RNA sequence: AAGUGUCUAAGGGCGCAUGGUGGAUGCCUUGGCAUCGAGAGCCGAUGAAGGACGUGGGAGGCUGCGAUAUGCCUCGG
């Protein structure tokens, strides 16, 4: 996935696209894996795990990083 | 003629032989019991103890976790 070492370059707006399209992306892979057109099921486990990162990496930045 | 004279088993008893059921005995153990030696002696409105519901690629329980959901970041091993 995506490191956090990449990610605390991008400021606040560049974080919060990348958070709305991996989300995006989240809701994609949940309706392929629900019709059965998804391969790889392992994407779902690392899309959120960026999710998170994503959250934390803005929340350590808005307390005190 | 008179007399003597067995055998058999519908079933049963006792003894063997050969099986079945059952789980005693023996030997164990990821479980307990009683202590001894050091700790630490409180937790909570910054929301506790304890829970309900959720959370995994596949059903449920335990266990971990909380819509960031068997996990996120950093520092060590
Ligand atoms: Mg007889
Ligand atoms: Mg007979
Ligand atoms: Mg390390």
């Amino acid at each position: 996935g995506v490191s956090p070492g990449e990610l605390r370059e991008l400021t606040d707006e560049e974080l919060a696209e990348r958070l709305r399209e991996s989300k995006e992306e989240l809701f994609n892979l949940r309706f392929q894996m629900a019709t059965g057109q998804l391969n790889n099921n392992r994407r779902l486990r690392t899309v959120r795990q960026e999710i998170a990162r994503i959250y934390t990496v803005l929340r350590e930045r808005e307390l005190g990083l």
